[PDB]
């Protein structure tokens, strides 16, 4: 329940998104959509599984009758999610055995499914789309050693098929898309969530940074990865100056820095309904602060 219309308040600070399905696009649910958001995220209908279910059947009909009404009804769209673990089907990176045993592909094949992904999905909603999440939650939780991100990455299905060079490869993939099409202005983003774990913070920049540090050097400064999303499911004992180390660090990589997926949930101990609605709501009221101080950095705040 909010008691002024969100997007109006924070205009001049960033876009206010929030995730939808299809209900949301119809009655009270489309009037409170409006009112209170400048951006929505599909919150499962652009995902691998929706898309391109078995190998080469793209099935974009469903997701294009929700992103035709949103723009119909003058809102944008921020693209969720072009390669991920979960909700993934299990052809684009792995094979069954002469045994019926679930095996991964070789790299190159894999790697052709993976381009072929990334590039038929966003041509097919070329500049209807704002931003994509190219790669989400590619990173361990708590990593030991965020100094080697490479070692610090998830040992995912496309980790296994492809190798440690698979989050670099589908941005190159998406980057290329880009280049053949120089009109459509699309930022290409890595997501993430427990980005206030500050060693799982760490893994990502340096990831980030060895990939664009690279890039930038051999296309004349221009970075290959646009933005880092925090997903922001928090909890009431997330310490929030841990939230503002993150982004500043964030920040520090000349990316701009979005909030995908924000919620606060209770802790892991035992909280009671009024103490848990305190936290809920002093946590919401410190974030917020946190982001108008840095909205020069900030594009968008979503919420789950
Ligand atoms: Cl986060
Ligand atoms: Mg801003
Ligand atoms: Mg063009």
């Amino acid at each position: 329940s909010h008691m002024a219309p969100l997007k109006d308040v924070y205009k001049n600070d960033f876009l206010i998104g929030n995730a939808i399905s299809a209900e949301d696009l119809e009655g009270t649910r489309l009037e409170l959509l409006k009112m209170h958001h400048d951006v929505v995220t599909a919150g499962n209908a652009m995902k691998p599984d929706a898309l391109q279910p078995t190998k080469g059947n793209f099935t974009f009909t469903a997701a294009d009758a929700m992103i035709d009404k949103v723009l119909a009804e003058g809102m944008k769209m921020h693209g969720h999610v072009l390669v991920w673990h979960q909700q993934s089907p299990a052809w684009l990176n792995t094979k069954k055995d002469d045994n019926n045993n679930t095996v991964p592909l070789g790299r190159d094949e894999a790697l052709d499914n993976l381009r072929t992904h990334i590039q038929t999905v966003m041509k097919h909603f070329g500049n209807k789309v704002i931003s994509w999440d190219v790669v989400n939650e590619a990173m361990n939780d708590n990593p030991s050693n965020p100094a080697d991100y490479k070692a610090s990455l998830r040992q995912t299905p496309w980790y296994q098929a492809i190798g440690s060079d698979y989050v670099e490869q589908a941005f190159l993939a998406a980057r290329e898309v880009l280049d053949e099409n120089p009109s459509w202005n699309i930022k290409l983003y890595y997501n993430d969530y427990n980005e206030d774990n500050q060693n799982k913070a760490t893994a990502i920049y340096n990831m980030v940074k060895d990939i664009n540090d690279r890039y930038a050097a051999a296309h004349n400064g221009k970075l290959l990865i646009d933005g880092v999303g925090m997903q922001g499911h928090y909890n009431i004992n997330t310490n929030p100056d841990n939230v503002k180390l993150s982004l500043e660090k964030f920040i520090s990589l000349g990316v701009e820095v979005s909030v995908s997926e924000l919620d606060v949930t209770a802790g892991n101990n035992y909280t009671l309904p009024e103490n848990l609605a305190v936290g809920q709501a002093y946590l919401y009221a410190q974030l917020f602060k946190l982001y108008k101080e840095h909205a020069d950095h900030i594009a968008r705040v979503t919420f789950w």
